[PDB]
């Protein structure tokens, strides 16, 4: 249980962050500038990359804040071995348009710790 | 052991049924009305000391989900000790009618890790 | 080691794409048609033997996703011993076409706790 390492890919990504000693996940934060429509859905980009570690995955989880506004994550399985820019989907399911500007949080990124078993098929359980 | 507290006798202690269950049954304390394509926040009535190194998910049930009932964000921080609240997004094409003392979701206990994080001139 | 059984030779074994893979890939057993803003629960024709203190998330394929095809339910527990089903939902625009022997979803187990649950005055 030592350091997870991760990559600022350009100026503009912000340094993943929790709020509190006792928060589920670290904040993640839009690198650019969008505008995602009601009803579409929108690719945001972190600029972070990092080295996962052993025997979990990331789970992009939403912020609650931004859920009672209507605003809920696509996907958000970051896979142990995944080492590139990490990017949240944001679906706009409010009525209007959603901003997003750079520095905004996003999401949370939680560190779920996880099993890989051996399956082994058989005729019955 | 979680220690948990009752804003009001409305609230329904959570409920686990099985051995094999995947955590516990919520409940709303309020009657709700929520129309197609809207979300409405549910009040359980509870308050509870989560668990070292766990966040609780608010989960969705199989039955609801089926009738188009999702779970709108859901994660309940480790030093979160406000009453937990329960968004269910009405995504069927029916007016959704929530009941005082219905069965809205399972809460699981999720073992997650808190790394340090470490900047890095590059990884591989 | 989890136990697996194919109810029919249309399941497939799911299985975990890289050594690093988040999740078990699922695959559909039959032929499906999703219309936008509508769901489908999809048969996979696996039932399983969850392990202990742990239980499955039916969790997303990041490229269905950024198509707007999403996962709803999926939690499976430690004592569900049947068919494995995945609720596709299409909140895309156009109508989605599921073909037996497609990768649905990914399988996730996810490692979780059964503390005591016990009610005080204040906390
Ligand atoms: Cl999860």
């Amino acid at each position: 249980n030592s350091p997870v390492r991760f990559v600022k890919e350009t100026n503009r990504a912000k340094s993943p962050t929790r709020q509190s000693p006792g928060a589920a996940g670290y904040d993640l934060y839009s690198a650019y500038d969008y505008t995602i429509p009601p009803g579409e859905r929108q690719l945001i980009k972190t600029d972070i990359s990092m080295s996962m570690p052993k025997f979990c995955y990331g789970r992009i989880a939403p912020r609650s804040g931004l859920s009672l506004k209507g605003i809920d994550i696509g996907g958000g399985v970051i896979d142990e071995d995944y080492r590139g820019n990490i990017g949240v989907i944001l679906i706009n399911n409010g009525k209007c348009t959603f901003n997003v500007n750079t520095g905004d949080r996003i999401a949370q990124l939680i560190y779920q710790r996880i099993y890989y078993p051996e399956l082994e098929e058989v005729q019955s359980l």
